[PDB]
């Protein structure tokens, strides 16, 4: 159950199963322990008011692959059916179940959101027999609850060569904001004169279905390809067309050139690699690190990850800092066009962010705590997070002035990063307030420790607010344009403090409280605010002792790893990116949960901080405040041999480190 | 667990758990294995279109019973409970769940659909501590996703003497064509000046609640109850309004006065009664068939029970000839009232029936094998009885001519009875065909056998025509109307067939094929148009082993157990009353579903039948053709040391067997 690039489960247990994702960056497809069926499909982009915390949100949409496989009329159930696995390939993100029915055949599926079309989806069914059979193939297009007003279609695309039969389905999110359409095919090899005709029921408000027959002799093969695409208004003004057409499109195309696209575009994203030598786990758990990641995002695009990505409605789908600070800068290493697509998110929302600043009195870009459609603050009004935690704003001018150095695109800083930067230490100059010693304060915040509320001066947000106001002066100097002076004066004078035990202090109101999550340490990485190592030592001593085991996000060890990596300590370089996710797992595919024994998987912010605690930390990886990569001091776990890191920077270098 | 009154679990095992309901014929409220939880909520007479078939059904409603309890901020888990015991009182309906939290209380929640008051809902709740304790209350209303367009509201009503918060909702059917409102308050003991403060919270869009905290002293017991009112815009005009008067109304009344009322209700139903010495399994049984078609049903009203009563969604809510021939028959005898309700049901759907005939190219009242809100066909069209199987018309025919003989309600007979028999005779002599031999014949129908479509001269079929044609002629004689002469010609020559060997023949295509249910074998009970006791055995000999163990419902055995017990064979009866239920039990309340080892229950059709199997049989008790109850020869199981049915036919008499 070890393989490098393949996750496997036996006989999936449904009383303890956490299904597992494949993804294009627009649609995802989390797995079900039943065969032939899908738990869940996401869409991105698709926001609509819906339960948890009464703000927009992810729709669960419709499980478009869901099949029903009779064989001589007999159902197959898990129940009747033995030597059942599932399987995720990474290498494509295909997801593969096979199983045995009785004395007739073997089956086997396999499952794609195609890498290449980003609403298109296709599955694939190899029949094998061993014994004359005849198999009842049922697609079901049942609309969830979490869609109204539904409308079920079927009709034949004819012409003299083919008969494409579409099922297509569609209807509306919650309050009507977004219309969904759904059309799936079958794809045959034998041709129109002798495919199976295919009938369509209409028995349920909530389902339709298409079928089919099929006499397979003993000895032979038989397959079939479902093709389905998945779109809205959100995406195009004319979804329910718009989906016919490109499952026309995908059919006319056909299996072959369809999954040799999809390979070609997966070969593409595995060019940046982490290869880990003497550590299997680790190396199995580094790449379905890397595969998250690199499924939950989509290059050339203005999409930003949720902290769960497309596994589900985790965080209702909105981006966070989890972004910027957390799945960015792995990204922007290995594939600076996802980093693009990530910053792209913020700067098309820059005129909802200066919104939200005038809406709470301060000049500029004031980016929200939680963002999803329109960029407006969209933190449920019980949590105070959307109103008070104010370092979001920081963490998006870093994001963008670190797209730059590591890109060094001028035409870029100047139609984008520039924006950003500049409006986001107006905010910053609007939101400090000068004391009687002459010091700039930040008063009444939620710290990057979630659990202190309506405090002062919290050491993180501080610390973000100098690499704004700093940055957006650099880059002022980069274009050759004024810079308010105020800018610099304000960054060298905001406080940050340290407590009598020489520890830089969290916030004004802190002594010796647990904490939610890493703040004062984020000064050391990413911020690079504080450099001498005795100082980083203290505030990692002491702090690391400060986080419960319970409710606590992964967003602390990752850090405290790579710190202990840059000062060249491996046992507790390796003890800390090992508690970073491995406490968090989920079986039977090792998905990564929020919390430590935590049942919400996938966390791809836990997964983005370890593969910095991995590429930054092990690799000793950097992005140099003068531009492009760097690499400093670092160590590797005393079971690691080798560690091989392929594509980084625009250099697309390869970096071996060994003992 | 073999209390005569009471079906009880101990330690309930979600992964093995069928509720069981508590309702008043007006709402169904199903349990949950979760402590303070309920599964799910029917309210009666609201359909609209919704998942299954296409067609109207009942829509899962508001679980407004929901409670969270925690104890100084410790929430009730499975984890942290222990002696979890759930109790269905059967002598009033109380569903009770008890427990110890930890070593520090117990708490035991009993809840109610109140039986004076159709759209009430009360839970009362005990907690007793061992020391000092604050208790957190929260009551949840969480729109169900069958539900759309949610309002969630919350307000005091006040006076110099009471605060009355109601939390109240409204929301929409699928489709919009019911609005429904669901009002919940808390009542306690201690009065306005010292009651707990109730806060509200609105965090989903889908879910708000109301809470309290109190202070519980060492050794004493606190109690408080939630009281809910649930209506449609079926029920009333403005549910909205009328929602929160009725809680308001019951909060007034008081815990006292309402469970009083209850009580009053629930012992006048009791005292029509079935009691078995010498099998408390049996007596516990047959209490429970009783308890289900009590709560099932409505005196005083135009409802009907679909074939799973209130116990869920179950063949969307509809009614069928399941009501007439199967649940009726039972409650005729034991309380006629109940009887008068069910058949007021078809009374007030003359005219739709009317309106099918028409639309079918027939005369007078054809009803519909499915009828919901109007009394038109609401059969799934996938399904060939909703066009084909006829019988109904007859079905309910035969239940309205039984309610005459056994009330002798002439006054009914004129305003209710006779426009049932005349127009359904009306349909009949329309629908049948005379042959060259001038015989009658019924072609193309679906059999009660539903295995059988598009059949002739099916033996049920025809045999409720005859039925039917000469309940109609009779009606007019007792009235002094002229009934046309036509009824008594047709009925004497319509077509009953028989095989080589002298057996009732299924219908004009029958051999030896398999059958769904009973069919033929019905001509002798109930029908009685088989008397002669040779042909009944031969009848039975030749069908009894066509019905499959599988997929076959609870709709054949009983009548096989009343037959063998009008024939005096002791072990044959005792055999099919057993086969009849046992083998379609649901843990851990012995619930039946629908079919031998299936898991849809509760099919209150299969407890009717069974029912008609211990009255009919095992007492031998008859609606005698000229008036009244009378009583024929019986045997009872040779286990069985005395059987005593009680409140039987107008005079309300007590029958006794024993061996």
């Amino acid at each position: 159950h070890q393989d490098p690039w393949k996750l496997s489960a036996d006989k999936p247990d449904s009383n303890n199963y956490y299904g597992e994702t494949v993804a294009n960056g627009m649609i995802g497809i989390i797995s079900s322990p039943e065969p032939l069926k899908v738990k869940e499909v996401v869409l991105a982009g698709t926001y609509d008011i819906y339960k948890r915390g009464r703000v927009s949100s992810f729709i669960p949409n419709y499980n478009l692959l869901n099949m029903k496989l009779a064989f001589n009329g007999e159902s197959v159930q898990t129940y009747n059916i033995n030597n059942y696995k599932q399987e995720l390939d990474m290498r494509n993100g295909a997801f593969t179940g096979s199983f045995q029915f009785k004395d007739l055949a073997t089956v086997t599926y396999s499952y794609y959101a195609l890498r290449h079309l980003p609403h298109c989806i296709m599955m694939v069914v190899n029949i094998n027999t061993q014994k004359d059979t005849e198999i009842n193939v049922e697609n079901l297009l049942e609309t969830p609850s979490s869609l109204n007003n539904q409308q079920n279609y079927f009709q034949n695309i004819t012409n003299t060569h083919v008969n494409i039969p579409l099922l297509t389905s569609v209807a509306f999110t919650p309050t009507g904001r977004s219309k969904i359409a759904v059309s799936n095919t079958f794809l045959f090899d034998e041709g129109k004169k002798l495919q199976p005709e295919i009938l369509h029921r209409m028995n349920d408000a909530d389902m339709h279905a298409m079928s089919f027959d099929k006499k397979i002799k003993a000895g032979k093969t038989y397959s079939f390809a479902l093709i389905g695409s998945l779109i809205s208004s959100d995406h195009i003004n004319d979804p329910y067309n718009e989906a016919e057409r490109l499952t026309i499109y995908a059919a006319l195309e056909g299996k072959s050139r369809l999954l040799n696209r999809h390979m070609q575009e997966w070969n593409s994203l595995w060019q940046s690699d982490i290869q880990v030598e003497g550590d299997p786990q680790a190396q199995q758990d580094i790449r379905s690190m890397l595969y998250h990641l690199y499924s939950f995002t989509r290059k050339s695009t203005s999409l930003s990850p949720s902290p769960m990505g497309l596994s589900g409605l985790g965080y209702n789908g909105h981006v966070f800092w989890d972004t910027e600070i957390w799945m960015f800068p792995p990204m922007l290493l290995l594939h600076p066009e996802i980093a693009k697509s990530m910053i792209e998110y913020r700067y098309q929302r820059l005129d909802a962010a200066r919104k939200k600043a005038a809406i709470y009195g301060y000049d500029g870009a004031m980016f929200p705590w939680e963002s999803a459609d329109s960029g407006a603050e969209e933190t449920p009004v019980n949590a105070l997070t959307g109103a008070f935690e104010h370092h979001v704003t920081g963490d998006v001018a870093i994001a963008a002035w670190q797209y730059y150095l590591v890109t060094g695109d001028k035409e870029w800083l100047k139609e984008k990063g520039w924006p950003i930067l500049k409006a986001t230490a107006e905010f910053w100059a609007s939101r400090v307030e000068k004391n009687d010693k002459g010091e700039y304060e930040i008063k009444n915040v939620v710290a990057a420790d979630e659990w202190a509320e309506n405090i002062d001066n919290n050491a993180y947000t501080n610390g973000t607010a100098i690499r704004n106001l700093q940055y957006a002066s650099k880059c002022a100097t980069v274009l050759g344009v004024i810079a308010p002076k105020e800018w610099t004066l304000i960054a060298d004078k905001i406080l940050i403090s340290k407590m009598s035990n020489g520890v830089t202090r969290e916030h004004d109101s802190y002594t010796d409280q647990n904490i939610k999550q890493a703040d004062a340490n984020l000064l050391a990485y990413p911020l690079k605010l504080i450099t001498d190592k005795e100082q980083i030592e203290r505030d990692l001593k002491y702090y690391q002792t400060k986080i419960p085991q319970s409710d606590t996000p992964a967003m602390t060890q990752a850090i405290f790893s790579l710190l202990y990596s840059r000062l060249e300590d491996s046992d507790q370089a390796y003890h800390w990116f090992k508690d970073a996710y491995q406490p968090n797992l989920n079986p039977p595919f090792r998905v990564i949960s929020e919390c430590k024994g935590g049942t919400n998987p996938y966390f791809s912010t836990g997964a983005g901080g370890v593969l910095q605690a991995v590429i930054m930390g092990f690799g000793g990886l950097d992005i140099d405040a003068a531009g492009g990569i760097k690499q400093v001091k670092s160590v590797l776990p005393k079971n690691w041999k080798k560690l091989t890191i392929t594509g980084i920077g625009i250099e697309k270098k390869t970096f071996v480190l060994t003992h």
